[PDB]
Parts: C-alpha cells; sequence; structure tokens
C-alpha cells in the first residue's frame, strides 16, 4: 500500500550503484513480479552477478541484455537457491555454472574428505534448530556450573523454538544432582539423553563409558565428549556445539536449513604459512575444529561417521602412533609406557603423578636425559655427568647440580626448588593436551578426515568473488559449519589466515 516496494527499489539501486548507464527504473519494473528482498544480495557488488552486469553495460544493447539475464538468473538459480539455504558463495557458483558465457571459470576440482568427494549439487541437507550439547560432570554433586545452565537458558530463550538435546551421565552424578538435571531439563524443554543406557554397535561407546569410568585414574570427559560426536544413534541430525557458543542472531536462517556438498560438516579456517622451499611460496593449510559440527539428514552421514569411527578405535588401541611427534614422546616414560603397552589412561595419568610428585628425582625419572636438558638448559657435558650419577643421587644432589649447572634461570634451597619445579610445570600442558586432542579430539579427526597433506596446497588468491576452483575454497564453500550455521566461534583461525597474526588465546 506500499512502505515494502520501496524498501525493495531502493535496496535494488544501492545494490547495482545507482548506475545511469541503463534506466534502473524500467529495469526495475520488468523485474518486480519476481523479485524479493532476499535476492537482491546476490545482485550486490562482490558478487558474479553484478561482475557479469558490469561487462554488459561496456556492450551494446545494455538494457535488454542486462534485463534477459537478470530475469533468467533471478528465476532459474538465485531464487531458488535463497530458498533452498544456499550460501551468497553457493549462489555465485550456480550463476557462474549456469552463465558459462557470461563468466569464465575452471571445474570443480576433486577433493576428498572422510572417503567423499565433494559435491557442488547442494544436495545435503542440514537443520540449525537442532542442537545437541554434551556435559559430563566430574562433582557428583554438580549436574552442571552455572555459567553452562545459563549459556543452555541463553539459547533456548533466546532463539526458540530450536530443539536443545543434552547427553549426559547418570552415574556421573549423586542421585540429588541427578534429580536436579531432570527439572532442569523439564523447565527448558530440553530432551535429555542418558549416555548410561543408550543402544549402539559403535566402537567408540566402550572407549566413552572407560573415559568416565577412569575419572581419577587418566579419564578425561572433554575425550568422552569428543567420541560421542561419532556415534550416529546420538547424532543424525542437526548440530553439535559446545555447550558455551554463543548464536548470532542476524546469521538464523528463515528455513531453518542450509546444504553442504559432504553430509558431515565442520568448523574449518585456514592459515597461510611463511614462505617455504624451494619456490619461496607460501601454502594454505586448512584447520578444523569439532565445536561445531552439522549432520546431513541422510544415509552418507552414517557412512562417513563410521569412516571416522574406526580412526578413533584404532588410536584407542595404539596412541603411540598417534602421539609420535608430540613433546610427551621425547621422554622416558612415553618410552617404556610403549614397551609396557600401556593405554591412554595410564599415559595420563603417569604423566600427572610426575607432576603431581614434587620431586626433581621422579621428574628427572619421568623425562630422562634429554628431556630433563632441553626443559633446564643444561650443557651436554652437564646433563651427561648427572646421568652417569644419577643412581647415587638423593634430591639434595640433583638440585646442588642445577644450581652450579645454571641461574640466571632462578641462596634459599627450599625457593631454588620451588624455582626450578616451577620451570617443569610451564611444560605439562605442552605434554598433556595432545593426549586428548591428538586421541579423539580435532588433531584425530583431522587425520580420520584426511590429514596434513590432502588439506595443504599452495596459496593462491584471486581474483574478484570467491569460486570453488582449488582445494581449500572448495572446502570453504562448501564444507564449514561455522560459516554457515548460527554459532559463533573463535575457537580456530578464521580463513586465509597468515600465521605470524593468527589472534588465537
Ligand atoms: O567437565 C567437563 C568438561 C568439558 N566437557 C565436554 O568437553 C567440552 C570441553 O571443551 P571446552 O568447552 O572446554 O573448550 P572451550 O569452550 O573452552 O573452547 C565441553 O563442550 C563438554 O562437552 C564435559 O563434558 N565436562
Amino acid at each position: 500500500r506500499s512502505n515494502e516496494l520501496s524498501k525493495l527499489r531502493m535496496r535494488f539501486f544501492s545494490a547495482l550503484n545507482h548506475t545511469s548507464e541503463i534506466d534502473l527504473h524500467t529495469l526495475f519494473d520488468n523485474l518486480k513480479s519476481n523479485l524479493t528482498l532476499g535476492s537482491i544480495e546476490h545482485l550486490q557488488e562482490g558478487s558474479v552477478t553484478y561482475a557479469i552486469i558490469q561487462e554488459l553495460l561496456k556492450g551494446a544493447d545494455a538494457q535488454k541484455k542486462i534485463e534477459s539475464f537478470l530475469k533468467g538468473a533471478i528465476k532459474n538459480v538465485i531464487h531458488p537457491g535463497v530458498i533452498k539455504g544456499l550460501t551468497p558463495n553457493e549462489i555465485n557458483w550456480n550463476v557462474a555454472k549456469a552463465y558459462p558465457e557470461y563468466y569464465e571459470h575452471e571445474k570443480l576440482p576433486d577433493v576428498t574428505f572422510g572417503g567423499f568427494k565433494v559435491r557442488d549439487s547442494n544436495e545435503f541437507k542440514f537443520k540449525t534448530n537442532v542442537q545437541t550439547s554434551i556435559w559430563f560432570s566430574i562433582k557428583p554433586e554438580l549436574f552442571m556450573p552455572s555459567k553452562q545452565q545459563e549459556a543452555l537458558k541463553r539459547r533456548r530463550e533466546q532463539y526458540p523454538g530450536c530443539k536443545i538435546r543434552l547427553i549426559y551421565s547418570s552415574s556421573l552424578l549423586n542421585p540429588e544432582a541427578n534429580r536436579q538435571m531432570k527439572a532442569f531439563a523439564k523447565k527448558q524443554n530440553i530432551s535429555l539423553i542418558d549416555i548410561d543406557s543408550v543402544k549402539t554397535d559403535s566402537p567408540l561407546y566402550p572407549l566413552i563409558k572407560a573415559e568416565l569410568a577412569n575419572l581419577g585414574m587418566g579419564g578425561n570427559p572433554a575425550a568422552a565428549s569428543d567420541l560421542c560426536r561419532w556415534i550416529p544413534e546420538l547424532f543424525n541430525e542437526g548440530f553439535y556445539v559446545d555447550i558455551d557458543l554463543p548464536v548470532d542472531s542476524s546469521k538464523i536462517v528463515e528455513g531453518h536449513q542450509i546444504t553442504g556438498g559432504v553430509p558431515i560438516m565442520l568448523n574449518m579456517g585456514s592459515i597461510i604459512s611463511e614462505p617455504i622451499a624451494p619456490h619461496h611460496r607460501r601454502q594454505e593449510a586448512v584447520c578444523m575444529n569439532t565445536d561445531i559440527i552439522a549432520y546431513a539428514n541422510d544415509r552418507e552421514t552414517q557412512v562417513m561417521m563410521d569412516t571416522v569411527a574406526l580412526h578413533l578405535k584404532n588410536i584407542y588401541d595404539d596412541p603411540y602412533t598417534a602421539l609420535k611427534d608430540t613433546p610427551l614422546a621425547q621422554t622416558a616414560f612415553f618410552n617404556r609406557c610403549e614397551e609396557e603397552g600401556k593405554n591412554i589412561f595410564e599415559l595420563r595419568k603417569g604423566l600427572q603423578d610426575a607432576f603431581r610428585s614434587d620431586s626433581l628425582l621422579e621428574l628427572y625419572v619421568f623425562l630422562g636425559p634429554a628431556k630433563f636438558k632441553e626443559v633446564f638448559k643444561l650443557k651436554e657435558t652437564q646433563i651427561k655427568y648427572i646421568d652417569d650419577h644419577i643412581s647415587e643421587f638423593n634430591e639434595h644432589d640433583l638440585l646442588l647440580h642445577l644450581i652450579s649447572d645454571n641461574p640466571s634461570e632462578i641462596l634459599d634451597f627450599g625457593r631454588a626448588k620451588v624455582m626450578y619445579m616451577d620451570i617443569a610445570k610451564e611444560h605439562y600442558s605442552a605434554f598433556y593436551k595432545p593426549l586428548v586432542e591428538e586421541i579423539s579430539g580435532p588433531g584425530a579427526i583431522y587425520n580420520a578426515l584426511g590429514g596434513a597433506s590432502n588439506f595443504t596446497t599452495t596459496h593462491r588468491r584471486s581474483t574478484g568473488p570467491m569460486l570453488p576452483t582449488t582445494p581449500p575454497r572448495v572446502l570453504q564453500v562448501f564444507c564449514d559449519a561455522h560459516d554457515k550455521g548460527p554459532f559463533v566461534s573463535d575457537n580456530i583461525a578464521r580463513w586465509q589466515t597468515n600465521v605470524r597474526e593468527l589472534g588465537v588465546l
């Protein structure tokens, strides 16, 4: 009646850059029976449609050619694209494929991701309104700390009526924490799944129960959480999101549906390296994280989840191969555990006990001479003499050898000991994290889906609108759940981040 037609016309003239090489009033008029606001976005500078229009304006008969092109582009590519949940990149590629006379472009390369060839058909569909999170409590009295409760209250009470599913373990909570779990879930209309009574043939189910039963004995609940994410009976649609992740309102799509070229998508970015030999060129390496994971409503989802599940099973069965390039692998303790066939729980627990002993002699047995050398910055001859004589040393004798040999580094024996133990503790995190990250975590998944060399290529930029014509672009356009979904993550690098300026905590 009509302030809506007026917003539409202003968006249109704005998108096409207020040009008068043609008559935007007539073009507008001739397109408006089939023009919606959602379509205009794919007409702006940066889009393939815009770039075609710029070349068509330099041509004779601009007005009519532009009109024909746009009627067609909107009707057959863009508008069915918007209705289906396609991104600007997916729509751009679809225009390029439809108008090869107007947009020169290469073929879709052959890229494998989890045993599956990435497609540009847009056939995998994913719900954004179905969200599953995992909270395994390490405190029997406490079902979930307040911060995670509020995060759940916020995603709901901001953004219904998405469905919210919460996996937990009853067996980790005392009866009172349990009753409080059920009431929290009921009050917040959360679908609750107890991991203790779930039915599945997955190999990952015993590993999950064991990580949880082994709490206090090297078991880790983030590692159990990680594994749950590859069990088809638990995840077969919607999203996995870290319980703590925020929703960006403006990113919610109105059909609550997005698409992909693989049936399981993840949070992805990439790192541009320093120049490498022999041509002094930068490499782009794709990185991926499991803080956000999307699962298509489709049989191909179960097949990709089973390839990944067989890789994780493998790692739990022999973790030494997975941890081979990590810092813990340089220690005497890891060597020994490897001979002895210790499992990941004893590896983790052994590591913990060593840094809880408050004993430099025990730290030495753990680290061994090479790693003890590097950690306390010793000269070769100094560690050689320590190692030769270690079976004669008490705790003070070792301490006296450190003091003579360095500081620098850190006149009272009690304080000097603390200074030296605290230097050793600086390395704890670097020793521990991979025992989750490279076992069930983002490092294991990365390898399960293809690893370092499936996902690294020579960095090539441009030109103009991004199309999926090299392997990292294929993955950027078609396989990344973070960009396409409504959750925010600063947990890994964004796409095409220089290794120098990383921006991560
Ligand atoms: O006590 C815990 C700790 C974590 N986790 C699981 O492991 C993930 C931990 O990742 P974290 O949130 O610590 O990474 P961040 O949010 O800091 O990026 C959580 O989402 C949970 O699913 C859990 O179940 N219980």
